[PDB]
This record gives C-alpha cells, sequence and structure tokens, in this order.
C-alpha cells in the first residue's frame, strides 16, 4: 500500500507514534517519506546481507526475521514480511522499540540526513489530525 501523506500521518497518530520518545509526528512522516515513499511494500538489501523492510525500512539483522540474514536477533519478534502489510501496526510497534534503543531517531539514516534539523512540521501541514 502506498499511503497518502496525511493518511499516513493519521495512522501513525492513531498508533501513538506522535511525540513518541519526544519525536513529533512530522519527524515520523518525513522519515517514512525518504525511507519508503510511504510504500509499505518497500524492501532494500544492505551490504552486510541484511534487508530493510516497510514504511520505516526496518532491518533484518536486529529487528525482524527474514530467514536469510546472518546474525539475526529478531528483537521485534516478527517475520520481516509483517512489516510490508497495508496495516502499519507491526512497523509502528517495532519502530517504537528501535527509537527507544538509545540513539533516538538517529537509527534512521534518512531521518538524520534529511529530516533532523529541518521544519518537519511541514510534513503534516494541511492534515486533519
Ligand atoms: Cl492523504
Ligand atoms: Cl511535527
Ligand atoms: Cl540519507
Amino acid at each position: 500500500k502506498v499511503f497518502g501523506r496525511c493518511e499516513l500521518a493519521a495512522a501513525m497518530k492513531r498508533h501513538g507514534l506522535d511525540n513518541y520518545r519526544g519525536y513529533s509526528l512530522g519527524n515520523w512522516v518525513c522519515a517514512a517519506k525518504f525511507e519508503s515513499n510511504f510504500n509499505t511494500q518497500a524492501t532494500n538489501r544492505n551490504t552486510d546481507g541484511s534487508t530493510d523492510y516497510g514504511i520505516l525500512q526496518i532491518n533484518s539483522r536486529w529487528w525482524c526475521n527474514d530467514g536469510r540474514t546472518p546474525g539475526s536477533r529478531n528483537l521485534c519478534n516478527i517475520p520481516c514480511s509483517a512489516l510490508l502489510s497495508s496495516d502499519i501496526t507491526a512497523s509502528v510497534n517495532c519502530a517504537k522499540k528501535i527509537v527507544s534503543d538509545g540513539n533516538g531517531m538517529n537509527a534512521w539514516v534518512a531521518w538524520r540526513n534529511r529530516c533532523k534539523g529541518t521544519d518537519v512540521q511541514a510534513w503534516i501541514r494541511g492534515c486533519r489530525l
């Protein structure tokens, strides 16, 4: 599923991501834009043999099981395919764990490089939330 911008904002808010660990909703929307283009089906292989999955490009070495990743820990206790569903629940729950790991949203490279320090509230402008 390719979410609309405000559609994704509303889903993330309903799931309690807004202000989670102090990250306002626009941070999450911005991260998802650059990580996946709001596409739940997005996947990308990493150099180490792991793969990133879903709207927030969650990695298979630490967080989810994809059956093919060296050193997998599956800390979210889910198949990585669960992160590709049109229902973002599993991605949100796992993102909550990731952002609580100590480095906040710096876990997401695209957030660091393209969202952090910017006017992230722009990402929810116009939305009814
Ligand atoms: Cl929308
Ligand atoms: Cl915001
Ligand atoms: Cl980047």
